[PDB]
């Protein structure tokens, strides 16, 4: 089995936590805002591996990058909510500021907008966010940290666009 470490990063509240809980834990519940690092066993194309994942404190536009993240990391996650215009606007600068860290090394990326549930709070739509995606050169996802099925599609996706390289 393979050894892979994801970074997820974003704003507050969008759902980092949520959706790596629905993950690993297989259900949405609460009960941190605190940096934590999960263990998760999955099978990808037949491979079998051992997921560290990085839940991170959440950035602001002003919160620096840390490094540490650059130096052990296989995949970004970049999670935005589609209920949060700012959180939007934030994975923009967080994403400028992950590029000026590792440089170019063509590094697995993905976003996702989180919380499509909540059709009634909507403000982003699909569209707009597939094509920050596209632009980026990275693959789009919109999920839902209560339906366990586009949380599990969002992390063997980014283990799929890091088998790419
Ligand atoms: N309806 C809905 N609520 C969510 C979703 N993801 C997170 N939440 C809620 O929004 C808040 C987000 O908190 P959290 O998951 O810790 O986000 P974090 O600060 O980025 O780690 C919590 O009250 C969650 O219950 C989602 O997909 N749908």
């Amino acid at each position: 089995s393979k050894s892979r470490k994801i970074a997820i990063l974003g704003y507050r509240s969008v759902g980092k936590s949520s959706l790596t809980i629905q993950f690993v834990e297989g259900q949405f519940v609460d009960s941190p805002t605190i940096e934590n690092t999960f263990t998760k066993l999955i099978t990808v194309n037949g491979q079998e591996y051992h997921l560290q994942l990085v839940k991170t404190a959440g950035q602001d536009e002003y919160s620096i990058f840390p490094q540490t993240y650059s130096i052990d990391i296989n995949g970004y996650i970049l999670v935005y909510s589609v209920t949060s215009i700012k959180s939007f606007e934030v994975i923009k600068v967080i994403h400028g500021k992950l590029l000026d860290m590792v440089g170019k090394v063509q590094i697995p990326i993905m976003l996702v907008g989180n919380k499509k549930d909540l059709h009634m709070e909507r403000v982003i739509s699909y569209e707009e966010g597939k094509a920050l995606a596209e632009s980026w050169n990275a693959a789009f996802l919109e999920s839902s940290a209560k339906e366990n099925q586009t949380a599990v599609d969002v992390f063997r996706r980014i283990i799929l666009e890091a088998e790419k390289l």
